[PDB]
């Protein structure tokens, strides 16, 4: 049975939304939608409501819809973003146009936590396993986050922290110049020399850390080629074994060119941190994507012998991602993403 809707304006935008939503108030607005905060009568949850912004508009927009609906109806993790609700005030998909998800209202990022907070050792360890946890989680499902950084990371009062903002595929001029949005970025993608892997994510979890301990961003690079020369000069210039695996023609022009360098002594760098802190940003941070210690098994480095726990550490239901190859039309993409909105079912 279907609720009943009620329509309002808000900031000159139509929501049309139903009953169990009260108090909406507007929060933000990006260019994939606008959202308002509200309480759901249901739950007693507080919650965020995002309204797409023009979701069937192109083919590269209605598949774009598909997979952030598909993405976040699978998330069932404790440190994951998961999906509270999605709907449509449409009665048929002929008059299927717009699509709201709903999701738990999030306070503080990790970004207010750093600027703001003295972090002790044990807020670290607290904070970087369940980044690890859910990013083992994320994992197994062939997922790569993308996008890992501050600003995408929830934490609470008690310090328990969700990860946010999936990478769904940002602009060239968005991580152009002196930019928080490239300095979490491998630097095998940062200038696109290798294809994505999960690898990526572990690299910017290690800059994280790194921020976490000393308050200060790792690489604040202000274009992409000053952040390369800041990673290189840490992390020493690629060795005959890495050298031999690159397989762009660009990059081995340009990097050629450079004086070599060696990796520098962490232990100078990251003065009067646990030693075992030093220790995991070493396996993090290798230049060699292939050489990077993996979120499996970081959670079972001594640095979180406090917390890790194998038998609550899981791993997700298989992730069907065949759709990324399938070339359809605008309606096609529709109706499916309609079908994903009416076979919804809520979490307990
Ligand atoms: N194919 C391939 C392999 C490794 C890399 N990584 C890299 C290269 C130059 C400088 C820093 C990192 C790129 C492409
Ligand atoms: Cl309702
Ligand atoms: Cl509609
Ligand atoms: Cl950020
Ligand atoms: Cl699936
Ligand atoms: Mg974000």
């Amino acid at each position: 049975e279907r609720p009943t809707f009620y329509r309002q304006e808000l900031n000159k935008t139509i929501w049309e939304v139903p009953e169990r939503y009260q108090n909406l108030s507007p929060v933000g607005s990006g260019a994939y939608g606008s959202v308002c905060a509200a309480f759901d009568t249901k739950t007693g949850h507080r919650v965020a409501v995002k309204k797409l912004s023009r979701p069937f508009q192109s083919i590269i927009h209605a598949k774009r819809t598909y997979r952030e609906l598909r993405l976040l109806k699978h998330m069932k993790h404790e440190n994951v973003i998961g999906l509270l609700d999605v709907f449509t005030p449409a009665r048929s998909l002929e008059e299927f146009n717009d699509v709201y998800l709903v999701t738990h209202l999030m306070g503080a990022d990790l970004n207010n936590i750093v600027k703001c907070q003295k972090l002790t050792d044990d807020h670290v360890q607290f904070l970087i396993y369940q980044i690890l946890r859910g990013l083992k989680y994320i994992h197994s499902a062939d997922i790569i986050h993308r996008d890992l950084k501050p600003s995408n990371l929830a934490v609470n009062e008690d310090c328990e922290l969700k990860i946010l903002d999936f990478g769904l595929a940002h602009t060239d001029d968005e991580m152009t110049g002196y930019v928080a949005t490239r300095w979490y970025r491998a630097p095998e993608i940062m200038l696109n020399w290798m294809h994505y892997n999960q690898t990526v994510d572990i690299w910017s979890v290690g800059c994280i850390m790194a921020e976490l301990l000393t308050g200060r961003t790792l690489f604040p690079g202000t274009d992409h080629i000053d952040q390369l020369k800041l990673i290189l000069r840490l992390v020493g210039t690629p060795g005959a074994e890495l050298l031999k695996k690159i397989s762009s023609e660009s990059a081995r022009n340009y990097i050629q060119s450079l004086a070599q360098m060696p990796k520098m002594n962490f232990a100078n760098v990251f003065i009067g941190a646990n030693p075992l802190a030093v220790d995991l940003l070493e396996k993090m941070l290798v230049l060699d994507s292939d050489k990077r210690i993996t979120a499996a098994q970081a959670l079972a480095h001594a640095y979180f012998a406090q917390y890790h726990d194998p038998d609550d550490e899981p791993v997700a239901d298989p992730y069907d991602q065949s759709f990324e190859s399938r070339d359809l039309l605008i309606d096609e993409w529709k109706s499916l993403t309609y079908d994903e909105v009416i076979s919804f079912v809520p979490p307990p």
